[PDB]
């Protein structure tokens, strides 16, 4: 298992524009297009991202390509974030994958605001961090996914994904 496989499970794969859990236009493997409520605005963002007139549909290859870019960006975003970097540097490989997933879902800004959980993670207080992570809108809105990422942080294993 690895980050890509993990996010593919959490996000799924759709070849046509769809709305995410927040009702935002998305495509592929969790690639957010726009927070705007206009489909045309989304179709436009999509053609711009793919470099062709798509008409709201892409192929698997195109989806995988946005995916690669998106995971690379998340990683690089963590590494450039003064709050996130040190936490990421302190973790083992499995747990790093969990921090990446959260950033992919919520943006680095969102994650950087889990001040207290970050500190617990950094200090390697697994059970406490899990508890704190759960007192969040994140957990209440997407509880099954959240439980998976939280167990990952708690255990350091991929069991929640098996
Ligand atoms: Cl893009
Ligand atoms: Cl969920």
């Amino acid at each position: 298992m690895n980050i890509f496989e993990m996010l593919r499970i959490d996000e799924g794969l759709r070849l046509k524009i769809y709305k995410d859990t927040e009702g935002y236009y998305t495509i592929g493997i969790g690639h957010l297009l726009t927070k705007s409520p206009s489909l045309n605005a989304a179709k436009s963002e999509l053609d711009k991202a793919i470099g062709r007139n798509t008409n709201g549909v892409i192929t698997k290859d195109e989806a995988e390509k946005l995916f690669n870019q998106d995971v690379d960006a998340a990683v690089r975003g963590i590494l450039r974030n003064a709050k996130l970097k040190p936490v990421y540097d302190s973790l083992d490989a499995v747990r790093r994958a969990a921090l990446i997933n959260m950033v992919f879902q919520m943006g680095e800004t969102g994650v950087a605001g889990f001040t207290n959980s970050l500190a617990m993670l950094q200090a390697k207080r697994w059970d406490e961090a899990a508890v704190n992570l759960a007192k969040s809108r994140w957990y209440n809105q997407t509880p099954n996914r959240a439980k998976r990422v939280i167990t990952t942080f708690r255990t350091g294993t991929w069991d929640a994904y098996k």
